[PDB]
């Protein structure tokens, strides 16, 4: 029998909105020059002053999909047993995670509530914790015996667990308004599918709660292998946006699967070390041997992105080596793409695999190229194995002033102003960089096309100066178009680039092929790749 529920408790909802203080429903924290100091974020990459000061039951702003309020899921779930690994977190930042859980996870549903503690030496984490947990019967607490590392801390949570599926969340979350039921009740229909909720950001300074840019979006990533996420494509688009929609790649720390299904696919590799790679060993694992993973909107938990690594990582150990292992195990002939990026991925061992690829080999496994083709085709769009040529590098000089495009190697947000040209005959001590690519993106970046960095000219108004703010493979603001006319026109603002003739910075303005100071010049060029995107 399929008798369903509504399992949203209204009552905590109506309590929850009724909350006040700072920070409640998620508005950010009142910040003081107290607040602001650099102590605060010393031992977690978050501010821990301002956590101290938000209740640990603190109310969260509902910013599910509308539609979400209204489903409805199985009256009868498979319990869950939630993991939550963590080292050297801090006290209130820990608690307000297990609270938030405790308070907005039906009980009935959560068999077990299990804190992993990865070998922490912070004080807070070890009598009082103990104590003030057991005041909660349903948490509990399991200390590995040395530094094991969050892939194999998360091991050793699953290696215990009871219930039906196992969730997995960092030790910094907030869980929103009944987001357990929506992620039980998919494994339910689906024992074979890996769940992830909507992961929200949890402001590492004011603690404000809101949605990453872009909302609902692709998991994927770079040839390097940093996670990305890419928009839905159109043809994927659920006709009920509130819908669960196919992923690729999870981010790697809050998801749910069922138990059994976990370890057939072996959980993890036990040889990932500290941090990195678990979650695209995973990833490939569930679409390659049978199964699937899908993000549910209507599930949202809040994550604290750290603003640095406060923690120690022991001696020789670093996020190739996991890769690498990640790589040779399931990639197949797309490592390669890896190693001409990094080439000291070649000769570095990956130490012994043969216990994974055996694992592989056991499962009969579709190939990576299936996984790309079928899975991640949308993927390749915005980050292509091999990157097509550029259109125009080198320096940029203006017809006008006859002066060349410079940046004070203004990395963070210095307009692009206007140096008399080095062609590399200059001396590097009055800091000039003259080099640019104009990439296959229709974007234009400092450096070699070779060796090109991840700022882009983004420009605001039809006046205001160019800008090296962070590149987003989207031809918003940052999308260019180099034409005959010898101009940089930028369609988003109807405007072309030009500079003041009095030697000052660059800015934008009324396009006009006729005039001087518009007219700009590279060092070389592939017309062929011109004739692109020039024309309708
Ligand atoms: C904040 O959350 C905690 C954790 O759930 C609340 O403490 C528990 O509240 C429930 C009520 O649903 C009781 O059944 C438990 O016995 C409480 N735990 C213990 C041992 O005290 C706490 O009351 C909440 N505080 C606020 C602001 O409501
Ligand atoms: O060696 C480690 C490093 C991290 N963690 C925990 O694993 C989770 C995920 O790591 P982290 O938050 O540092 O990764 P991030 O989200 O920043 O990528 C957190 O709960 C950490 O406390 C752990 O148990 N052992
Ligand atoms: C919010 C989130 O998913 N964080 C994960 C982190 O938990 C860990 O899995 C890491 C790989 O070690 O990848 C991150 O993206
Ligand atoms: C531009 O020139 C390069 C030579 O480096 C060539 O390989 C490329 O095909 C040209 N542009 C395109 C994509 O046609
Ligand atoms: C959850 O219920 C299942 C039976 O459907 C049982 O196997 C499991 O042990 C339960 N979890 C708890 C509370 O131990
Ligand atoms: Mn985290």
């Amino acid at each position: 029998g399929q008798k369903l529920k509504d399992w949203h408790d209204k009552e905590a909802i109506r309590r929850d909105a009724q909350r006040v203080g700072n920070g409640e429903q998620g508005r950010p924290y009142p910040m003081t020059d107290a607040e602001r100091v650099d102590q605060a974020y010393r031992e977690n990459g978050f501010n821990i002053y301002v956590s101290d000061k938000i209740s640990l039951n603190r109310s969260l702003p509902d910013i599910r999909h509308p539609n979400c309020n209204s489903k409805r899921y199985l009256e009868t779930l498979p319990n869950t047993s939630i993991i939550i690994p963590f080292h050297n977190e801090g006290w209130s930042s820990l608690l307000r995670t297990v609270h938030s859980v405790l308070n907005r996870s039906p009980p009935e549903l959560v068999a077990e509530i299990v804190l992993v503690d990865d070998f922490s030496d912070r004080e807070h984490l070890k009598k009082p914790l103990e104590d003030y947990m057991a005041l909660f019967p349903s948490v509990r607490i399991l200390r590995t015996k040395k530094r094991e590392g969050l892939i194999r801390t998360r091991m050793l949570g699953a290696s215990v667990a009871t219930g039906d599926v196992i969730t997995f969340l960092d030790s910094h979350c907030e869980a929103n308004v009944n987001w357990l039921p929506p992620l039980l009740d998919r494994i339910a229909r689906n024992r074979k599918t890996i769940v992830c909720p909507m992961i929200d950001v949890i402001d590492h300074d004011d603690f404000r709660y809101e949605t990453q840019a872009g909302d609902a979006m692709r998991g994927a990533f770079d040839w390097e292998m940093y996670y990305k996420r890419i928009p839905i494509p159109p043809e994927l688009q659920k006709a009920d946006p509130s819908d669960p929609f196919e992923s690729p790649v999870m981010a790697g720390g809050l998801f749910a699967v069922d138990r059994k299904w976990f370890w057939e696919l072996g959980g993890y590799d036990p040889g990932l070390e500290i941090w990195g790679g678990e979650q695209y060993e995973i990833s490939f694992k569930v679409w390659m041997c049978g199964g699937r993973m899908e993000d549910i909107p209507c599930s949202r938990v809040g994550h604290i992105y750290r603003k640095y690594v406060p923690y120690k990582v022991p001696a020789g150990v670093s996020l190739a080596r996991n890769l690498k292992r990640v790589a040779e195990v399931w990639m197949d002939e797309y490592a390669e793409y890896i190693y001409q990026r990094r080439p000291e991925y070649r000769h570095l061992s990956a130490g012994d695999v043969a216990v994974q690829k055996k694992l592989r080999s056991s499962l009969n496994c579709k190939s990576f190229k299936w996984f790309m083709t079928k899975i991640a085709w949308d993927l390749p769009k915005f980050y292509p194995p091999v990157e097509p040529p550029a259109a125009a590098w080198g320096e940029i000089r203006n017809v006008g002033t006859g002066l060349c495009a410079d940046t004070k190697h203004g990395a963070l947000g210095s307009p692009l102003r206007l140096e008399g040209c080095v062609r590399g005959r200059g001396e590097a001590a009055w800091n000039n960089m003259q080099v640019f690519t104009f990439t296959w993106r229709e974007d234009i970046r400092p450096g070699d096309p070779q060796h090109t960095k991840k700022f882009c000219f983004d420009a605001i108004s039809h006046t205001s100066p160019v800008t090296l703010y962070d590149c987003h493979s989207m031809k918003g603001n940052q999308l260019w178009k180099y034409r005959k006319d010898k101009t940089l026109y930028h369609p988003v603002s109807g405007s072309c680039m030009d500079c003041s003739e009095s030697d000052h910075r660059i800015f934008m303005n009324t396009c006009n092929p006729s005039s001087l100071t518009q007219q700009w010049l590279f060092e070389h060029t592939n017309s062929t790749v011109l004739e692109k995107f020039n024309r309708n």
